[PDB]
Formats: structure tokens, sequence, C-alpha cells
């Protein structure tokens, strides 16, 4: 019914303009907490995470969904404190990134499944905070390992009816397997988010997918090396596409008739410790937008574009709301 | 000079009988906080823990070093309420074992050093307990990142005059490869234990080990599951070529476990039921039925371990 936040349950009319693939930190387990100076300092990431909220909020953003999983360093009291400090809604997750330790990855499709419900029902770690979103990340071709994951993650939607979100590493496509897995545990596509879709230009794939029900997230929108050719890690990690390429993927879905399908997002963060050192201000160079980039500059590109207002506040409003409503 | 331990620092006289390769609980960094409910709950856990401790400080242990890296799960908050209700010192360890998260394996030889320094010298977590040891665990060819850890295990320990334990997962041997590393930087093999060395019969390679300085780790003996009794010989092996003061013994047990299957704890608590107590009931007592004198068991339990752990910068 209602919506679980990092600051309690929320109604679907409080939800408002949503951001659905974000994180306040991408890291690891126990990281922030034992390594704080990693990012200058604890107080300055939350400095950091709230001056940018906050400027995502004055541009008209409400929600945020941050995607982090426990191997993605999730820390759910630094979302609390940047939640309530920004006075916007932050939902959290469940599920397994692409980094599980062994006492995660050497877990049974049923033990992920009583994690997940874990982090759902009752809460994460012991503050009673309860995930609202299930993350889940492949590679390439799905491991033996993933398959447990994306099963786990269908049957913990199934019981709570709390959504799944999907990306696929180092492939421009990946939902058609994802898909696969998820039927065959009986997951309504409706549940599901096929993330990074604007990593590809494969028309046809996206709206295949999207004509099954499937959410397509296009939320990597800023994610652009053009102009750092001369930095491997930045083409890696945010590739050679520009940012108006990625945005004219929502206008050819909506084109095509599939507006109620689409989930736009920037998949920023304020600190990163998985990767290589510095890398946050690599992304900062290139979108100082940050988490606003979505709204001050994606939207009215796509009203430049000829896309209708009520279009985009259905985009931005309206399909966020719906996919995060529980439903079963 | 001092110590470091998990209640704050002790001095030398206080470490007595000291295990110097052992854990509270085998896991992955925040997965005691994430899934409690793995070990039956954190509370089951420190009962278990208490309670074992207990038992090894009823047969002589008064100080455990547990070496348990960020990566290996430590809970130094875990550790400290156990160390209070059981009345056993226990010392916390920083260094990476052999499942480093991306936020560590990405790190820079220059970074892992003063991760290390930090957890040394300043404190784990926010709790100010700092750590007293740094653990190194490589797998049978040391990788491109274990050479890393490796050389920021020795810069902290350089710095700090803790000392640097180590093991190589899946192969008898491989000192050799950390004391080529160690020794590239200028740390003392005197800083040095090599661990897990009695998973290997090879006697002459010890031997040349323990007389280069190194001090040799015979901490895995309950995990034959190969008799205990053979690994048990290499102490009295090592006492007659005359390195008594280069020994080191432990069970290297622990009282949770999440890194492997499930219930593997079950296995373990199946095959040595007196858990951490196995080395003072059953391996002490073998050796003096062998005829090793007290004096020397004493030598090898008390007098080695608390020479090991005083931070010493400069070795004699
Ligand atoms: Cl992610
Ligand atoms: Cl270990
Ligand atoms: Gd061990």
């Amino acid at each position: 019914d209602r919506i679980n936040t990092v600051r309690g349950p929320i109604t679907i009319s409080e939800v408002g303009f949503t951001l659905t693939h974000e994180h306040i930190c991408g890291s690891s387990a126990g990281f922030l907490r034992a390594w704080p100076e990693f990012f200058g300092s604890r107080e300055a990431l939350v400095e950091k995470a709230v001056r940018g909220l906050r400027r995502a909020r004055a541009a008209g953003v409400r929600t945020i969904v941050d995607v982090s999983t426990f191997d993605l360093g999730r820390d759910v009291r630094l979302l609390a404190e940047v939640s309530r400090a920004a006075d916007v809604h932050i939902v959290a997750a469940t599920g397994v990134w692409l980094d599980p330790p062994l006492s995660i990855r050497m877990r049974s499709v049923e033990e992920l499944t009583q994690f997940f419900l874990r982090e759902i029902q009752y809460g994460i770690e012991d503050t009673g905070i309860r995930a609202g979103i299930i993350k889940v990340a492949i590679t390439g071709k799905v491991t033996p390992f993933q398959e447990l994951v994306l099963r786990a993650a269908a049957r913990a939607s199934l019981a709570t009816g709390v959504p799944v979100i999907t990306h696929t590493a180092g492939s421009q496509r990946g939902g058609e397997q994802q898909a696969a897995i998820f039927e065959s545990e009986g997951l309504s596509p409706s549940r599901v988010c096929i993330g990074h879709s604007d990593e590809t230009d494969d028309l046809s794939y996206l709206t295949a997918l999207a004509a099954r029900g499937y959410l397509i997230g296009l939320d990597r929108i800023p994610h652009s090396a053009i102009g750092l050719e001369d930095n491997a890690s930045a083409t890696a990690f945010m590739g050679s596409r520009s940012w108006q390429t990625r945005a004219l993927l929502i206008k050819a879905l909506i084109d095509q008739g599939y507006m109620k399908q689409i989930l736009v997002s920037n998949d920023w963060l304020f600190g990163i410790s998985s990767y290589v050192t510095n890398f946050m201000d690599v992304m900062d160079s290139v979108n100082p937008d940050g988490m606003a980039f979505i709204p001050l500059r994606v939207i009215p590109f796509l009203r430049e574009k000829g896309i209708p207002q009520e279009t985009l506040a259905g985009i931005t409003v309206t399909n966020p709301a719906r996919f995060l409503s529980p439903t079963l």
C-alpha cells in the first residue's frame, strides 16, 4: 500500500517527482564506517550529499531511490541523516550488486530470499528501516550465482509486492535473459525495471521489453566521457555517448506509445570508493548539476523537442509511484 | 611497548599464555550487523564465544589474538563484549584476508598503508580500539594485489612496531614468497610469523625460515580432520633443531563462520569439541609426554607471544 522510506512510510501522493536509480555513496559493506577519511570524513560526505540533494529539491525532486545494496556499502543511517536534513524522501534497497562477499555468495536461493525478506519486512541491520525496492546486478551472461539472486528477488517481490530493479554490467543489454528468469518465477513484468537501458541504442530491444510491461530505466543520462577521451577509467564507466543521445531514447519510447513504461534518473552519487580513487571528481567535472541534471537539463531538452509537459510529469511522477507502490 | 587489546593497553606481564592465531567469528564486513540471524542471533554468538573463551581460560589461556581483518568481518565491539565477559584479553587485527571488497582491492600500496595505520594508530571504526597485529593472507602464487598488501603491511609494521602474521592458502609452502617481499621492504624477520606452517611436513623448509629469524606459526593443529599428533610433532622437531624461541602455537578456531558453507561451524565443532582449548588440553600434554620440559612449553606459549606482540620498531 504505502511506500517505505528511510524516514518511515509515505503515501503515494507524497512521492512526487522521483529519481528512480540513485545512490548517496557507492562503496563496500562496512567501508564507510572503517575508513571514513577515504571520503575526507563522514561529516564532509554528509555535507556534500545534503547540499546536492537540496539542489535537486529546489529543482523539483521530491523522492530518490537509493539502490545501494549491502555489498555496495549501503549505510542506511547515512541515508536517514541525509534524507532528514535535505527533506527529500529516500527509498532504501535490498538485493545483491556485483561485489558480494563470501558470506553472501556462498548462500542458497532460499537463504538469499530470507535475507531480502528480512530487510523488506523487518528492517535493515538494527534500525527498523525497511527496504522499498530490490536491486540486482548481472554481468553479460547471467552467472549461476546471479541466477540465484534473480530468483530470490522474484520470490521476495511476490511475497511483499516490492519492485525489482536490475542492470547488466559490461553489456549494452541483458534484459531478455533477466526477464526469462523473472517470468519463470511468476513475477509480473510490471514489478521489474530493466535499469541502465539507456546504455544501448537498440530501440527494437527496448520496445519489445516495454511492450511486455517491463519498466525501462533510462537512468544514466548525464554519464558521458565525451571530452575525457584521455581518461580510460572515465570512458569505461560513463561511455562515449552524449547525454542528449541517452535522453532521446526517452523521446523514442514516448513516440512508440510506451510513455507509461519509462523511468528516468541520473545514476549519481556523492562519494564512491568501489572504483578508482578520486573518480567522484571526474563525475563532478562532467555533471556539476549532480542529481539536479534530470529536472534542470533533460526535462527542458525534451520540452524543446516537443514532448508535452503532461507526458513528462507522467514519466517523473506517475510512473515511479505506480512502480514503487507495493503490488502483488 | 605495551600491547593494545580490545579493552585497552596491557603490560607484557599481563599477556600470559597466548593463542596467537584465533577468531571469534569468520565472516564478511558488515555481515554480522546485517544478518545476525544467520548465527541464530548476535546474543547466541556472544554466549557461545564467552563459554568457549571461559573454557580456554580455565585451561590456562589468558590472551588470544583475533587475526580477523576488515574483510573477514571483524566486529571489534563483539570482541570487546566477549573479552570482558570471559576475562580473556583479545588483540585485534588490521590487514587484508582473501575476500577484499572493491573498496579495498582497488587501492594502491600507499592507500593500504594509510588504512592499516589508521587501524593501528587511531582506532578501528569509531571505537578507539587499536589493532595490535597485521594479518595478510595470500594464495599459492602471490598476486599483484597481494604483493601490494604485503608491502603495505611491512610499511605499517615499520612505522608502528606491530608484528605481521601471514599464511598461504592452497600450498603447503609459500613462506619464501612473503619473506622475499618483506625483506625487500626492510622488515625484520623477527616481526613476522609465517602461519599455517603445520600444513607442511617439509621440516627443512621450516628450519630454514626459522634460521633466518622468522617465527613459525604452527597454528592449525586441530584442523587435521594426517593426524594432529603428526602436526604437533613438528613443534618437537623445531625445538630439537634449536628454534624453540621461533615457535608460535594456536588452534585457528572460531565460534561462528559465514564465509563458507552453511553449518560448517557444526562440522568444525564435531571434529574438535575442545575448541580453543585444544592446544592446552591436548597438544601441551602430548608434548610433555614426549619429553618436552615445562620451561620450554612455557617459553613457547608465554615468552614467545609476548616478544612477538610487544611493539618493537628496531630488531636486535
Ligand atoms: Cl548500482
Ligand atoms: Cl585468517
Ligand atoms: Gd584463520
